[PDB]
């Protein structure tokens, strides 16, 4: 689909078989949600934003369906303020930036 | 033009005399610049990402080019280190997400 930026790009997403809503954002390398529950081994890891670095878990080859086009690949999962389908996901989803 | 996600979105702005690169960036409601000092009124905001809150001037009515698509509205000037589009300019340039 065409995606227009008056309102926030939000979609739903398919992880788990659990639906949750998820910020389609261009300005985040990697994929990163809210607290949950995944399978498999994770990885520690520490990323930073704009209001500093926080802890975060690595967790890699998870299917997700966004929007229905599906990707499988890395999720951190941590205490970011919003769920975000960073670039890693978009990419295999095909999506870009027109105007 | 059709950007591609491989690599961060990284454009060319100007704004006044200062050339910059900043992110086109569809998880960001607001335009975030880094440190600068222009001119007129501005009133003090507080803003969140992963990490928490930084404190931004709130600048209304700034001109920026942005590819040499034109551009005026609210800018936030803060500590970031990266200079943010957020939405409230990228519709104004016509800036879509597809896929
Ligand atoms: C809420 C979702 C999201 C986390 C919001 N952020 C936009 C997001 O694309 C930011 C953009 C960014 C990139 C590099 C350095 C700092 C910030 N990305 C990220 O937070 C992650 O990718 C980090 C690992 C960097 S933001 O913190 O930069 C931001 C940007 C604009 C804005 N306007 C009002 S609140 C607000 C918050």
């Amino acid at each position: 689909p065409q995606i227009t930026l008056w309102k926030r790009p939000l979609v739903t997403i398919r992880i788990g078989g659990q639906l949750k809503e998820a910020l389609l954002d261009t300005g985040a390398d990697d994929t990163v949600l809210e607290e949950m529950n995944l399978p498999g081994k994770w990885k520690p890891k520490m990323i930073g934003g704009i209001g500093g670095f926080i802890k975060v878990r690595q967790y890699d080859q998870i299917p997700i369906e966004i929007c229905g086009h599906k990707a499988i690949g890395t999720v951190l999962v941590g205490p970011t303020p919003v769920n975000i389908i960073g670039r890693n996901l978009l990419t295999q989803i095909g999506c870009t930036l027109n105007f």
